[PDB]
């Protein structure tokens, strides 16, 4: 499988302006009927390039003419001799049954559904299947009616038919050009959920939602969460659909979350359905989270696309960017920032130093799904908001205007954002560029010096990117570095220099740099990096002091829970060192007391409490070292948490009764006292046994809502805790036939810290509730075994990697793109200690000599073992 490169794109020698679909649906065999009005640009010698893949072609004529000069090659239907302009018609087969890898029209249940991004429209016909080729469409569906009672397609249904045998027929026009990645058909029998929203200029949109039948009761959340998205949409960016109808249509094969296709979004039913038995706090945030970001495409993705797949963030960085604010604005924007924080540092980070390294916008592509990255994702959306931090958001809301204006209609690249961007508002982001072009975590090192007798202090800035994989060079970016310094009463102190203000923004732009403020009346404690303003590193020697300061009296609630991060960074590294010589944790008293500062702070906010008093995952310990030594991590991360349950036992019972709250709301209030209260639990069910005992049997059995239960049965699992099997049985015994809730349970059995964790995990291979022919399920067992649960993964006999081998040996050939999110906890064999790299080298190599190889797999795999 062949590399393509970004400096190797051309505009195409032809394109496509209209395409007139007909399905003749049936999941063994479907014949697709697709005529396409297109236009030579090229030159008389190039012929019409066509992709396809596993296409059985029935017929092509042009013009109406059965056409003699053409062939097909690997990948493509090669057409010589063209006019013009002409008429394509070409008719194929193609057996959605067979298709497990669940790209292109496939079987979901009893449904057929498509999925095209990024190149599966390719596996429904011929086409130019690439984004800068844009294509009004129509699409004619025929079917039996019983079966397929609903046939859906984009846009708005203007003909329908019945015939005779008992088929029928739906037409849909989409009058919006759009690149066929955005193509979707979904044929079946639902139960749909019918509202409307009235947009802000008076366009009555109708809102529909298609589940399965049954299902009806869990599908309000999604559409107040839709309403909610279109309106904040509105008030934010100005912005109204443009369309009279809106469908969502919820699966349950999907490989991934959901997908933006125009007017008729196809989601994965785990980020729609919701009833407060079957779905956590975190579950209906991330349901918001999801039925927005799709939304949110609708302009930044579908009015304006991208110009080739190398230009992915233009959408998704942005569309990121747009979910987060929305998110935000509507719940705690401190919690959000912290948990968006926390997947940097622990997993983009990670990312940018192992071997798929690459920009934001990529240079090199083998296989474009091993780049929905959080990458591209979430460094992405960090980049679009250096921007906003940049610019301020009034004149960032210009760029966005001169963005849609100049581009509304067609595909653009990042750079074409970026100008818009520069041009509105006159900011200068020409050294900014460089973000899309450089791949790795820059260092940002940080040292001051204050003068009593000049009453300055002084910054010294220096900032290194390591070299990646990918490139051997780098150099300087424009980081936007936000500072505030406080005083001893834990002031703010005037930013200034020479009689004028200074911004708190600097601007980092050289390797090293000076900057130096005046009328500093006092020696002050820095707050740095000040809301995560870049995404970098940062070195700069805190005392302890300072930190517990900053948790004090920081303005902002971010900078609280970073310096408690900061704070436990260290003795996590201690502890670490520590226990590899069999030594027990030790943990300065003020630390502990930092925590209990936290616990009885009446004032402070219990969302904020509640993330300060959640410690940090073992991804995000793991980018304190080196070499990740995850037994020692894992272990140490109990054992703090045993230590501060221990130390702070009558704080964490005390606060976690008093949060009790005997009605269960989706409102922002309710959902931080409740994070707060099961954090609470969560300690206390490491203390003493018999009262952890008791304390979680009772709230799982008195829960009146899955947070509260889950939150229970999660703890059980954690510390091994007596009660621990009954309460798996008695979840397993109600919710078995309900996969997605299973999940929950099987993301348990997976990460469990029992000694048999992997033996239990293959045994569940077998569970009622459990197949490889789902990617929920898959990844909710395999995925969170391999990827969360990293000490049993990477058992120093390496039963772990065996164990992944076999699975993605089988994956390999069903489903590529999950065994492909699946492979990735193998390609961070670098990070790890010579005799586990001898034994994941081991396994990638016999992943390597897999037959049918996927290039998914290729890619990964190539890398990691270069
Ligand atoms: C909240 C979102 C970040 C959820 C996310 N979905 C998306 O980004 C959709 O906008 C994508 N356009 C869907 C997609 C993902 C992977 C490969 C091809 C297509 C997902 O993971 O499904
Ligand atoms: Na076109
Ligand atoms: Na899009
Ligand atoms: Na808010
Ligand atoms: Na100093
Ligand atoms: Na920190
Ligand atoms: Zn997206």
């Amino acid at each position: 499988p062949q590399a393509k490169y970004r400096h190797d794109y051309r505009a195409p020698d032809y394109q496509i302006t209209d395409i007139d679909l007909t399905f003749d649906l049936d999941a063994q065999k479907t014949v697709v009927t697709a005529v396409s009005q297109a236009v030579r640009h090229g030159a008389s010698d190039a012929p019409l390039r066509l992709n396809g893949e596993d296409l059985k072609l029935v017929s092509v004529h042009i013009n109406d003419e059965p056409w003699t000069a053409w062939k097909e090659e690997e990948g493509a239907l090669v057409i010589s001799n063209l006019p013009e302009r002409f008429t394509l018609k070409i008719i194929n087969e193609i057996s959605p049954a067979a298709n497990t890898a669940l790209e292109g029209l496939y079987q979901s249940g009893d449904a057929l559904c498509t999925q095209c991004e990024a190149e599966g429209f390719r596996h429904i016909t011929y086409y130019l299947d690439r984004p800068d080729v844009l294509a009004r469409f129509t699409t004619k569906i025929i079917a039996d009616k019983i079966k397929y009672p609903f046939l859906l397609s984009n846009g708005n249904r203007v003909a329908q038919g019945e015939l005779e045998n008992g088929r029928h027929w739906v037409q849909w026009q989409d009058p919006f050009p759009k690149p066929c990645y955005l193509f979707a058909l979904v044929a079946g029998d639902f139960d749909v959920l019918r509202d409307t929203f009235t947009t802000r200029s008076g366009r009555e949109v109708a809102l529909e939602l298609y589940v399965d039948r049954g299902n009806l009761d869990r599908a309000p959340w999604a559409m107040t969460s839709l309403k909610n998205s279109m309106k904040w949409d509105e008030e934010r960016f100005g912005l109204e659909y443009d369309l009279d109808i809106y469908m969502i249509v919820a699966v349950d094969f999907f490989n991934a979350g959901a997908m933006e296709n125009k007017g008729l979004n196809i989601f994965n039913s785990k980020y729609v359905l919701a009833r407060t038995d079957t779905a956590t706090d975190k579950d209906y945030l991330d349901i918001e989270r999801v039925i927005g970001h799709e939304y949110f495409h609708n302009w930044t993705g579908n009015r304006v696309t991208c110009r080739d797949w190398f230009q992915l963030s233009l959408k998704e960085g942005l569309t990121v960017f747009r979910d987060q604010e929305f998110s935000s604005d509507l719940g705690s924007r401190a919690v959000n920032r912290i948990n968006n924080v926390r997947t940097m540092r622990g997993l983009q980070f990670a990312e940018d130093a192992s071997p798929m390294a690459h920009p934001i916008r990529p240079d090199m592509v083998i296989e474009m799904n091993n780049f929905y990255t959080l990458t591209v994702y979430e460094k992405g959306a960090e980049v679009i908001r250096m921007i906003h931090t940049l610019l301020g958001e009034e004149n960032f809301q210009k760029g966005m205007q001169l963005y849609f204006e100049r581009h509304d209609g067609s595909a653009a690249t990042c750079d074409d954002f970026v100008q818009a961007m520069e041009d509105a508002s006159n900011v200068d982001l020409s050294h900014f560029r460089r973000w899309y072009s450089q791949s790795g975590t820059p260092i940002v090192t940080v040292k001051d010096d204050y003068n009593p007798e000049t009453e300055q202090y002084t910054l010294t800035i220096s900032q290194r990117t390591p070299a990646t994989p990918d490139q051997a060079e780098k150099q300087p970016l424009h980081i936007p570095f936000a500072i505030e310094l406080y005083d001893n009463e834990g002031k703010v102190i005037p930013l200034q220099k020479g009689g004028h203000p200074v911004n708190s923004v600097l601007n980092v732009t050289q390797a090293e740099q000076t900057f130096v403020f005046d009328n500093v009346y006092f020696q002050p404690v820095p707050a740095l990096l000040c809301e995560f303003s870049a995404p970098v590193k940062l070195e700069y020697k805190w005392s302890d002091q300072q930190l517990t300061f900053l948790m004090r009296h920081a303005r902002n609630d971010f900078s609280r829970w970073d310096a408690a991060q900061s704070l436990l960074a260290t003795y996590i590294k201690l502890n670490v060192a520590r226990h590899q010589q069999g030594q027990p944790l030790s943990l300065p008293v003020h630390v502990a007391d930092a925590f209990r500062a936290v616990l009885l702070d009446e004032k402070i906010d219990p969302a904020l409490a509640a993330e300060i008093l959640t410690l940090p995952s073992v991804n995000e310990m793991a980018e304190l070292f080196d070499i990740i030594d995850p037994i020692a991590i894992a272990e140490v991360r109990e054992a703090l948490t045993r230590t501060l349950a221990t130390e702070l036992a009558d704080e964490l019972l005390a606060i976690y009764n008093a949060n009790y709250q005997s009605e269960y709301r989706v409102e922002h209030e309710d959902i931080a006292k409740r994070t707060l209260r099961n954090a609470c639990l969560r300690f206390l069910a490491f203390g003493e046994t018999h009262l952890a005992d008791v304390l979680v049997s009772k709230q799982f059995h008195e829960a009146n809502n899955m947070t509260d239960a889950l939150a229970a049965l999660s703890a059980a699992v954690a510390a091994q805790l007596p009660c621990r099997d009954a309460l798996m049985q008695e979840y397993d015994d109600k919710w078995h036939q309900n996969g997605l809730v299973m999940d929950k349970w099987f993301i348990l059995q997976a990460t469990s810290p029992a000694a048999n964790v992997l033996e239990t995990v293959r045994g569940l291979l077998q569970h009622r509730s459990f197949t490889m022919s789902n990617p929920n399920r898959i990844r909710s067992l395999i995925g969170a075994f391999a990827g969360s649960n990293p000490a049993a993964f990477h058992a120093e006999d390496g039963s772990g990697y065996l164990f992944l081998v076999e699975m993605l040996t089988d994956l390999n050939s069903r489903n590529p793109q999950v065994a492909s999110r699946l492979i990735e906890p193998l390609i961070r064999l670098k990070r790890y200690d010579a005799k586990r790299q001898e034994k994941m080298r081991a396994a990638l190599e016999q992943l390597k000599g897999l037959e049918n190889l996927s290039g998914d797999l290729y890619e990964k795999i190539t890398k990691a073992l270069a």
